[PDB]
């Protein structure tokens, strides 16, 4: 689809059979989701943001269906203020900016 | 133009006699610029992201050129590591997300 920006670009994602809303976030390098359980091994990681740095859990090769488009990649889980889909998965679903 | 997301969506912006690089950021409600001493009235504000909140100065009706497209609107000035062009101005230059 084409998504305009007068409203937040929130979309439904499917991850582990669960439906969540996430923000399509071109200013985010990485996909970061709020606290949740995911299966498999994870690695402790730290990431920075506008307010400072946080600890997250890094899960690799996680399938997410984002607004009907399939991705498989890295998902960071931690105290993000909102679920964000970053460029690592935006590229997988073929998302571009146009003006 | 079309901007892919393999790398950060940085573009050249102009605010007065200052040329800067800034993210076209669909995940930002508002435009947030690095510390700069703009003329005119402002109001204090807090904005929150990954890691917590920062204190910013809200200036209204500031003209800004984004990739040679004219915009004018609210700009938040504060201790951000990166200049962020948020949705309030992305809409003014005709910016959409497409996939
Ligand atoms: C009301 O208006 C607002 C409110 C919040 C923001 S936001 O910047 O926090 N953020 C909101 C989002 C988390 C829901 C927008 C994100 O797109 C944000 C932009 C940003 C990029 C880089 C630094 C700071 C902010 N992105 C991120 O939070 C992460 C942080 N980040 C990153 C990567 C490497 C290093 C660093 C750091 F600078 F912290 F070292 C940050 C990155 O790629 O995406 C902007 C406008």
């Amino acid at each position: 689809p084409q998504i305009t920006l007068w409203k937040r670009p929130l979309v439904t994602i499917r991850i582990g059979g669960q439906l969540k809303e996430a923000l399509l976030d071109t200013g985010a390098d990485d996909t970061v989701l709020e606290e949740m359980n995911l299966p498999g091994k994870w690695k402790p990681k730290m990431i920075g943001g506008i307010g400072g740095f946080i600890k997250v859990r890094q899960y690799d090769q996680i399938p997410i269906e984002i607004c009907g488009h399939k991705a498989i990649g890295t998902v960071l889980v931690g105290p993000t203020p909102v679920n964000i889909i970053g460029r690592n998965l935006l590229t997988q679903i073929g998302c571009t900016l146009n003006f």
